[PDB]
């Protein structure tokens, strides 16, 4: 509710772990996301296997948390399943810019889909964007969006709502544990990035970002220590 992303505010995110004792671990904690990925410091793992979803069209709300805009799936919008535990997928966050870097580049956009197992183990797969042509996902989506721009709504009814429409290549990711991009900062969430760059319009981006309170504006959280954790990486061959 009550957090910047504005560096050198009291509230920005160098701040976050200080401005009350449930964020915490924002400060604290040393596996913390998002973090620089280098091709030269991975792990292959062809043991992985190319991305396992089986994500259903279901109804949807459109909320926007005043820092971002979300996807929150009313139904059962499948699942993710990893070493086949089975993570259901329950809401698609927005990040402009991204929050993840490839290599030291930064991208337009990041998109990060939140799984929960039973078990509540949580997983997040993230897209990553550059400005190109429109994103098929945040098309059906963008009137719902633009009217968050003046409006006091920060809950739409978006309809039903298709993951399968995202920009997915399930050949190639990295695969590291990390830690939620914003308050609390709660650790033990598997990571998983998409290699392959998805593009997204700039009118897209641009209604999104109309949709935040000024301090969000931008929304990526600052790139945290690696902390010497393993990342995993796999691709497939052609073989």
């Amino acid at each position: 509710d009550e957090f910047s992303y504005i560096d050198g505010n009291p509230n920005g995110p160098e701040n976050w772990g200080n401005l009350k004792p449930e964020w915490e671990t924002c400060g604290k904690g040393m596996e913390q996301s998002p973090i620089q990925l280098r091709d030269n410091r991975v792990i292959f793992d062809q043991t992985l296997g190319k991305l396992r979803r089986n994500y259903r069209a279901v109804d949807a709300r459109l909320r926007n948390s005043g820092h971002d805009v979300l996807v929150d799936f009313k139904g059962n919008a499948g699942s993710l399943s990893i070493n086949r535990v089975e993570y259901q997928l329950k809401r698609i966050h927005f990040h402009s810019p991204s929050e993840h870097e490839m290599n030291g580049e930064r991208f337009d956009l990041e998109a990060q889909l939140v799984h929960e197992s039973q078990d509540q183990k949580r997983a997040v797969v993230s897209i990553l964007f550059r400005f190109g042509r429109a994103d098929p996902f945040l098309s059906d989506l963008e009137d719902f969006i633009k009217q968050f721009s003046n409006s006091q709504k920060n809950e739409i009814n978006a309809g039903v709502v298709d993951p399968n429409q995202l920009q997915i290549d399930d050949s190639a990711y990295y695969r590291y544990m990390g830690s939620f991009t914003a308050p609390p900062c709660t650790e033990g969430i598997s990571w998983t990035v998409m290699r392959k760059v998805a593009t997204v319009s700039p009118r897209q981006v641009l209604l999104l970002k109309q949709a935040v309170n000024e301090n969000a504006i931008n929304n990526a959280r600052p790139l945290q220590p690696t902390n010497f954790r393993s990342v995993f990486y796999f691709e497939q061959l052609k073989s």
